[PDB]
């Protein structure tokens, strides 16, 4: 099997961000931020890979205060794919915006998520950087409608799920992000570099995405869906969430009007 070589955990791939590609896709990240949040990096001057190491930090502390192995979570992590943005006025330029923002407001002399002692000041600091995030149209947390067919047993279970992991629920379909159904080994191909193609496993997190070598995996990478509200999943996909804290890839779990699974992209045997 292929699932070999799945992450065991949701932490950074620290060779990915140390990569010269990388680092030198964060160079528009490190200019924009020193034109808009100029007076919170102005004295760090940040560099690329500064900006990098920091990236890195922020994903292992997230894996490691909020991740799968940690029994009722302070917080929800963040989507890895928030943090894959580089664009200007990107989710990681606000993300790291945002990190600079609070360590200048906290007087902080330099970041340090590894400190225990500093645990509830960082988690502050994250709260902070999901906010800059809703704030700034980067990041939508779901808003959820229940199809009235599920069991009302198992509807108030997803409803204390949704509420737990910074999401909502609403009875008027036309302004869910998602419309839940009931419901009754694989990956697939999401990004290719060198001979390394970054794999998503099947009902797992985007943050457990693993890179390969592209000679294991030969299968094309396909284009994701274009996003059309409402997201239509079945309960599996919340139920997920609440095992690893982590609002579960929707990809995996689409069904159609009539609640049988289907599949946009192929998904490819492990």
């Amino acid at each position: 099997s292929l699932a070999v070589y799945r992450r065991k955990d949701g932490g950074p791939a620290t060779k990915f961000w140390e990569s010269p590609e990388t680092v030198s896709q964060l160079d528009s990240v490190r200019v924009w931020l020193g034109k808009h949040y100029k007076k919170y990096v102005h004295a760090d001057a940040p560099t690329n890979k500064t900006l990098a190491g920091l990236v890195v930090q922020l994903l292992q502390f997230q894996e490691d205060a909020f991740g799968k192995h940690v029994t009722n979570p302070a917080f929800t992590k963040l989507p890895a794919k928030c943090f894959m943005d580089f664009k200007a006025g990107g989710a990681l330029c606000h993300i790291l915006g945002a990190a600079y923002k609070y360590k200048n407001e906290q007087g902080w002399r330099r970041f340090d998520l590894q400190n225990p002692s500093r645990m509830d000041r960082n988690v502050e600091m994250f709260m902070n950087i999901e906010k800059t995030l809703v704030q700034n149209n980067c990041l939508t947390r779901p808003n959820i409608y229940l199809i009235p067919d599920i069991d009302l047993k198992l509807a108030n279970k997803l409803k204390d799920i949704i509420k737990r992991h910074q999401g909502t629920f609403t009875d008027e379909k036309s302004k869910a992000s998602h419309h839940i159904y009931p419901y009754s080994e694989w990956l697939r191909p999401v990004m290719r570099k060198e001979k390394q193609v970054l794999v998503h496993w099947g009902f797992y997190p985007d943050s457990y995405d693993t890179w390969v070598h592209s000679n294991d995996v030969d299968a094309e990478i396909e284009d994701p869906p274009i996003p059309e509200k409402p997201w239509k999943v079945h309960v599996k996909w919340i139920l997920d969430t609440d095992i690893f804290n982590e609002w579960m890839n929707e990809e995996d779990y689409e069904v159609d009007e009539n609640r049988k699974p289907v599949s946009f992209r192929q998904r490819i045997s492990t």
